[PDB]
């Protein structure tokens, strides 16, 4: 029997599996339990470390996906099904995965830790696009990814209560990071060189461990793709979190009042029941808003991410951040009037103004008017093509680009070394319509080297392009610098605001992550709402 | 003996004019015709009364006195400022008008242009060399009229509701002159059924107020508004603020030693005119540029409502309007207060000076409103570039005070039945004395519209003389027909959708879209909603 696939961690013995790659084999240990199953009385509770086991845990297959909604907008469509659960749903879902070179490294290898996105309501470490076999073979790193609770199971909060303190999905992530510190050396990984990287809610999640001291000692570098902890969707206040949690209880037949009896009744309901009602607790119609997200309650986050970002000292931190070219387009088909993947989505002026209230929810009429002013071309006020692109910019700037730009500028101006990118290559295999451009999430398959899979239809230059990106990411993980020692990728600074475009052409350096648009979102609009 | 062409009988009595030499030929001029009783002593602050008939012949042979007004002293002896200063003695006895007509007098009736000078409602005179009407009349065979009207406190001090200082008497001076034109211009060969008002800055704002005041609307048929509009934030003032200023002015000159409005103005009538001028600026509520102490007051009589409300609710079918701006409306005003600005250096301001300049250029807005201005006019990839900041502040002052008010007016009139033509004047005169960074400053299209480059004593280029002749032909092309186009690039009308205008310079006409559309959307659509909330 292959001794390379047998590992002893602190909890007991594991049996892995060898995987094939166009470049040779890698070792994979999938479905490693890192917590006790958060079932029954453990629902809504912080995770507890997995108790030691006898015998050999079978770590040859992905474990269950945490209970979550399944997208039904375009049934059977590749563009949406690639994000849906590809394993059975269960609350018994707190498992993690380790990929390492074959044979296992004998000297400490830098570790990449992947945190998936999905708006804190969905996601799984087992999706094909997160397959960690190509990056590990090509770049000789250890790759870890974990499952964490999403939706109500991960982020329902009755602030102050002990039965539902909130943020337990983030504590799932932290527990996995502690697991990496204690056990990754058994796989050949270096616990003193851990780089977190995540996308969308995963990137926001990464932002959060940076701003939470108990997590800060568990990693060394960070990569935030198309997400930030200061996004208007990534956190919720204590009052709004309580209201959302109490309405969910009402919608599923639970009282009132008292917090203890409410959580007890919620613990009696099948997981699928909470999933089916979780979306009817949002205060208004919206895109890019999610019911149960991290709560700012003074514990995991002692203050708002913005407050912590502005006050933090980030000397000694290296971060890689970036966005895709069209962050907003993907979200518009989930509620913006007139949008659909199956026509040109050439909306009218009335639909554009309607879409602004959906894309910028819960703001005063004056704030909405301000948005319409900045994103209108008053020489072509009614052109459908520009209106379609304008609303995509509104959603993309408000939710992704400008939060990321704000984060990058504050970190750089306060001690961090920041590298910024814009991913501008539209994959030849992309199934979404052409008007969506380079949509949210479609840089991930290149970061993980999925184009190297010969079973897929990517072009030759797209394979080289994926190899470039894997090299950038792994360089950063190894040294805090993506550059290969062209042209050079310069650091992002608050003044010069330099970033690079990532596509098939060599690196091009540009200035300003939508500087004009983001001055509105990050400088003016906050002052208007507070007055 | 006498020349019959220079003798004219008008309702008040008989007049004797003079015969002007121009390069192209002779012109008959009747300069200094009294149209009102002198507004002096007990008649100060009061509406004008028509000039009583006279026996004998009144010699209308030279410009009469300039209405009492402040004299600019920022750059003493400087050509660029002295050209606007009084060129006749100051006096309260100043209600006189001027008539230019071809020589010989027209056989058939001739359309009439009526000039209203600008000067922020505190200054100006029809006698300025750059308002010389002899060239337009000789070149285009038009009849041209201009009148003096009271400015400053003498024309616009208002204690609303009172009988002695009802306000807007300077506008009533203009209206009285317009009524004089209707009754008497035919004696000069002028057509009272074809009268086109034209004016610049406060004169353009005056023109617009006559459009919006029904008693004036029947006195003319077309309008030209150059670098000004009645809806500009400087052109009117509320009844309470007008009262506050009038009361503070009186307080600063010893009146009363508020209370009864009569005793207050009666005390004001005893003050020397210069004493009122010397204290007139101390009543402005803040340090600012482009705001003037005594301006028309929105009091329900001359203006039944605010100019914006009247513009929005007006029906303008049967009306032709010609509006426009210069290329750099804001630069001229920045040297009168904006920190870091001077005509003698490049005025490359710092960002701190830019932020300070915003409060001076956009006075009395909330801190939130000021930051909205800073957001829209800052290049966030070059936030501290001095040259960009200088240009930005110039745009900040021009759009807010001139360009966007004109655009709002042009758009509303076009959509509500009027035919609009719009221009941007983009030629910098070869003789301009202001520095290069000011570009094409406020007020420097006037000399080309009046054909001043044809003056033999001035060293304009031959190309600029052709340009002046073309511009003189466009307005006349409008006063005659309502259309600046000829009986040849064509000049299209301005509409709220396409928003087309033409550039006026040495090149042929070029059609462009949008009078700073993105910027004026902020001033005309958004910021009013913020000041309300
Ligand atoms: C493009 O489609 C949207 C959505 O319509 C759906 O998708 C279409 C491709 C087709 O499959 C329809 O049967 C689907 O309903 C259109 O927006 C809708 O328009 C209808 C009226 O036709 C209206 O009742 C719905 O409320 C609209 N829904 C949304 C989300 O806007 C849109 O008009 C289409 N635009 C075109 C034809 O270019
Ligand atoms: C440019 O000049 C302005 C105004 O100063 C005037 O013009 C100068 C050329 C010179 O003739 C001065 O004597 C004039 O007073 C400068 O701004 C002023 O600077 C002075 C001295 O620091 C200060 O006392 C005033 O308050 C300033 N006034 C303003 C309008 O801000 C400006 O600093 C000069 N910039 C240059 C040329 O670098
Ligand atoms: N639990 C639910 O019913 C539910 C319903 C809808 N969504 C939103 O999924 C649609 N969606 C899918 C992908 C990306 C964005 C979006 C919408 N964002 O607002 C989540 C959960
Ligand atoms: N009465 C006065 O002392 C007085 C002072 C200054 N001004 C204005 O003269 C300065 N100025 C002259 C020309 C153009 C603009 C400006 C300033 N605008 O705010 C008028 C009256
Ligand atoms: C993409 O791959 C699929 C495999 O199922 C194949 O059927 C299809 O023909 C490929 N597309 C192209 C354009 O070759
Ligand atoms: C002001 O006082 C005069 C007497 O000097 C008086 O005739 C007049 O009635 C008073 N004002 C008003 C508005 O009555
Ligand atoms: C220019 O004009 C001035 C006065 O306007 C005059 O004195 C002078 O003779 C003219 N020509 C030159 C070369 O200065």
């Amino acid at each position: 029997e292959d001794a390379e696939l047998l590992v002893t961690v602190r909890g007991g013995r594991l049996r892995g599996i060898r995987l094939k790659t166009p470049g040779g084999p890698v070792s994979a240990f999938l479905g490693i339990p890192f917590a006790e199953p958060p079932m029954g009385p453990r629902r809504f509770l912080p995770p507890e470390p997995k108790q030691p086991w006898s015998g050999v845990v079978d770590a040859t297959t992905f474990q269950s996906v945490c209970y979550q909604y399944v997208d039904t907008l375009y049934p059977g469509f590749e563009g949406t099904e690639m994000w849906n659960p590809n394993r059975e749903l269960s609350e018994d879902c707190l498992y993690l995965n380790v990929w390492t070179p074959y044979p296992r490294p004998t000297s400490p290898t830098p570790v990449l830790v992947w945190i998936y996105g999905g708006g804190f309501y969905s996601g799984a470490s087992s999706l094909d696009v997160y397959d960690g076999r190509f990056l590990v073979q090509a770049e000789r790193t250890v790759l870890v990814s974990m499952n964490y609770r999403v939706g109500a199971f991960g982020f329902l909060a009755l602030p102050g209560s002990r039965e539902a303190p909130g943020n337990v999905g983030l504590l799932d992530q932290r527990l996995a990071l502690q697991w990496v510190q204690e056990n990754v050396a058994a796989f050949g990984g270096d616990p003193t060189s851990v780089t977190l990287f995540g996308e969308s809610a995963g990137a926001a999640s990464v932002g959060m461990h940076l701003l939470s001291p108990p997590s800060r000692g568990l990693f060394h570098r960070a990569v935030l793709q198309s997400g930030a902890p200061n996004g208007p969707w990534a956190t919720v206040g204590m009052g709004e979190a309580r209201r959302r949690a109490t309405q969910l209880a009402h919608l599923v037949g639970c009282p009132p009042g008292n917090d203890t009896e409410l959580v007890a009744c919620l613990r009696t309901r099948p997981a699928q029941v909470l999933v089916n009602h979780e979306w009817h607790v949002l205060p208004q119609e919206s895109v890019f808003r999610f019911s149960f997200v991290p709560v700012v309650d003074g514990d995991f986050l002692s203050d708002t991410p913005e407050a912590l970002i502005n006050a933090g000292d980030f000397h000694g931190l290296q971060v890689l951040v970036g966005v895709v070219k069209d962050e907003g387009s993907y979200f518009l088909v989930y509620g913006a009037p007139g949008f659909s993947k199956d026509n040109e989505s050439l909306i009218s002026r009335a639909e554009f103004l309607a879409g602004v209230r959906v894309g910028v929810p819960q703001v005063s009429d004056l704030a909405a008017e301000a948005v319409v002013l900045h994103y209108t071309d008053w020489l072509h006020p009614e052109d459908p093509a520009r209106l379609r692109e304008a609303l995509s910019d509104v959603v993309g700037d408000h939710n992704v680009v400008c939060p990321v730009a704000q984060l990058a500028g504050r970190l750089a101006a306060q001690g961090a070394r920041v590298y910024a990118y814009v991913f501008e290559h539209r994959a030849s295999t992309l199934s979404w319509p052409l008007w969506m451009g380079v949509p949210h999430g479609y840089e991930i398959e290149f970061i993980f080297g999925i184009p190297l899979d010969p079973s897929r239809n990517y072009t030759a230059e797209e394979k080289i392009f994926a190899q470039r990106l894997m090299r950038y990411w792994a360089n950063f993980a190894r040294t805090g610098d993506p550059n290969e020692p062209a042209p050079q990728w310069p650091p992002y600074t608050a003044g010069a605001q330099q970033y690079v475009s990532l596509d098939l052409r060599p690196l091009e350096v540009r200035r300003g992550l939508r500087a004009q648009a983001c001055a509105f979102w990050n400088r003016f609009l906050p002052k208007l709402l507070s007055a």
